[PDB]
């Protein structure tokens, strides 16, 4: 029976791989409004004019699990904006949290793989983790962090998004500056509960809107700062903390409003392509060691994953040169000052910003974490906790021993 | 940096596609060893002989869901077992339910479909079950026993495994019987319950065992029984139901025991290869349309998912052959009365080898399955149950249209 065969020999190539990461998500539709004048920091046609309009694809995302896993873990989220505008698509490729793990793109598949299951038993790996944390202390801010309420807080329609990395905006006299932009959710802070939410919201007609703002450095003031602007475990100060660090201003740009969904999930969501290299005119990437590796690596997966197989810029002083040329030198993996500075002042804030409560949270959660690893991980773990204050690793480890 | 390339470049090919049925499971290594004499119905140089030793290595798993999914969901459990002879891998892939859904092979994908998430939203879907059973009524056997507890009451070790089909095992001097062989579980009746079960088990020196038993039937018997053997939606009677139906006898051949699990799971386990095909001297396969469908389907499936693109039997009377001439015919697709008689003596023997509370909690878990589905659908369904049984029937819908 040829029929049959045919059927059978149909059905059996059905499926494909699942993305390296970020492989469970949800897609949607929606269009991008400009409200504000940026033409003066911008030529980029897309966000010139009032009132202009470009059609969008978004898909959300979680990060570390297979494509079957829950939402509700502790968990980073992204979200990927494609929009089709009259020179091409341009991508926003974001996450919910303001910074990274890492600087050095050299060490991401040991992170990916100390945040997958056990290479052995498929089971869950506390000890992977603690260990990466320990052997690198440039993830100490984001660890601390993700340990708050901030980890299991947002679902798809309360998260907000960071580009996360620095961009050129071109002008078109030859002159640029140093931008950052993000969307501010508008209506926020069972392995579907994220899914299933955003689906029912977009069927009772609720249309789901974000506010997008860029921040704006000059090129000669970057090398003066107390922070590496290109150092993307690092954030750009808005007004919580470092209290030390001055805050970088922000303007409005548009809005980002989402109506319907898909369709056909498997070919219009999961077959989407997203690729920070994905530009138009009026923007280029920066000396961002990431992002560089990051232009290369989306389209080299997206060539596995759905392949066949199944103006010129003004030129600036020495001193931005200088401060340029150590993103490539043998002590830009080795940590500094900072690494220690970020998330001690994040430690040291919380108390204010949140109360109490919260911190005692964020201990109890290090804790129930802790507690599953050997004991000589556990005292290099209090070890590296104390390099960013005496007080957090004191509690924590008097409250994890306690519970083995 | 043509390092940071190479490493980019070996990272971003790591994941392969899934299984189209049953992607997420766990594996294990034993052994098998003949205890009883079999010598007069066999010649398959692995049973002869007792306390003859054999390697093996299983893998078991789920069947509708994805690779990262829960395993504590209701489904149907798989075991595969591989074992290395004298003369080749010889492999049996088992269920743990004696029957199948379907008995034609062409509706094979519409069901995986009908049992696989929504095509639009990527969340579950009871219409298209319920869809499905109503428009094919060889199902409702298997659906009747699936809203049982047994669909939702055993892990890898407490369950048992059925081949399910029919094969031949031939004597030297031609003659041959219609055999079906199953394990018996030793020890038995967070989406990783059964899989940290089954390795904390293996980690504590319990070495789980199953008992290996086989029916035989000969040729000329079969064209005279009351059921067809060939009819892989049925179930061979060992003193259940249906009372009318005449027991089978069966005869014990040996014991498998597992020691030991993978050191290494994607390259040990997930990239394993099982397929009916794989026989030894001694053993053919029979005339069961879904197990010829079989005999092509998985190395056809191995080819895409694992591939580089990342004696003479004797001759019977004339009633046998009319017997078997059945299984090709345009009423092979169609009803017939066992198709009713099945679930109606099931649900009519309930009452009698667990108590009404098994029955009650039936009614109970196809009802709140039923509620979720439109009102023209549930009318559908209460028609076909009232086919099987009018009591069944009006009880699921009396306790259906208390919960919309
Ligand atoms: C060296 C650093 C990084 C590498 C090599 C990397 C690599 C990848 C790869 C290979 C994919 C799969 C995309 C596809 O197959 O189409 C992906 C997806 C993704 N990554 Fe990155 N990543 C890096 C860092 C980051 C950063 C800094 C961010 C956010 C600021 C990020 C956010 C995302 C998101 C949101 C997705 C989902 C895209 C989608 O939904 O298609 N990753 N990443
Ligand atoms: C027309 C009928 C059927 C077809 C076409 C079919 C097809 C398949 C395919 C394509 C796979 C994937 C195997 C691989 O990619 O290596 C698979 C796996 C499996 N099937 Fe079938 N199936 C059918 C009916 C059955 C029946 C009757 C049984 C049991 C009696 C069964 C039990 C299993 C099990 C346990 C696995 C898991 C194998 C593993 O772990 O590698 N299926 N099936």
């Amino acid at each position: 029976d040829p029929r049959l065969l045919d059927i059978l020999s149909r059905f059996n190539r059905e499926k494909i791989p699942e993305r390296a990461v970020h492989a469970r998500g949800a897609g949607a539709y929606g269009e991008f409004e400009v409200t504000h004048d940026v033409s003066d920091i911008c030529d980029i046609d897309m966000l010139l004019g009032i009132g202009k309009k470009t059609p969008c694809a978004v898909r959300f995302s979680t990060t570390a699990l297979e494509r079957g896993s829950a939402e509700s873990v502790r968990d980073v989220k992204g979200m990927a904006i494609k929009l089709f505008t009259g020179d091409g698509e341009w991508d926003w490729v974001c996450l919910n949290i303001p910074m990274f793990f890492i600087r050095d793109p050299s060490k991401f598949p040991d992170l990916v793989h100390a945040q997958r299951p056990d290479p052995a038993t498929n089971l869950a790996n506390p000890a992977a983790w603690w260990e990466f944390v320990c052997n690198n202390h440039e993830s100490l801010h984001m660890a601390v962090f993700l340990f708050t309420d901030f980890g299991t807080m947002f679902d798809y329609r309360s998260m907000s998004g960071y580009v996360s990395h620095a961009y050129k905006w071109v002008m078109p006299d030859g002159t640029w500056k140093y931008v950052h932009w993000f969307l501010a959710s508008d209506q926020g802070p069972d392995s579907e509960s994220a899914t299933r939410d955003l689906y029912q919201s977009l069927e009772r007609g609720e249309c789901p809107s974000w506010t997008v703002k860029v921040q704006v450095i000059d090129p000669e003031d970057a090398p003066r700062l107390a922070f590496n602007i290109l150092d993307v475990s690092k954030h750009w100060n808005l007004g919580n903390y470092p209290p030390d660090i001055p805050v970088i201003p922000e303007r409005c740009v548009g809005k980002l409003t989402l109506k319907k969904g898909p369709e056909n999930y498997f070919e219009e969501i999961e077959k989407l392509a997203f690729s920070p290299s994905h530009l138009v005119h009026g923007v280029e990437p920066s000396e961002d060691p990431m992002l560089q590796a990051r232009l290369f690596a989306y389209p080299d997966a997206q060539e596995h994953r759905l392949g066949p197989q199944f103006v010129p810029l003004q030129k600036q002083s020495r001193e931005h040169a200088e401060w340029v040329s150590q993103v490539t030198s043998s002590s830009w993996s080795q940590p500094n000052e900072t690494d220690y500075k970020f998330p001690r002042e994040l430690w040291a804030a919380l108390p204010r910003l949140r109360g109490e409560e919260f911190q005692n949270r964020l201990v109890v959660n290090m804790a129930e974490s802790v507690s599953q690893i050997p004991e000589d991980l556990r005292q290099k773990v209090y070890k590296t906790l104390a390099l960013v204050a005496e007080d957090l690793a004191s509690r924590v480890e008097s409250l994890t021993e306690e519970m083995v």
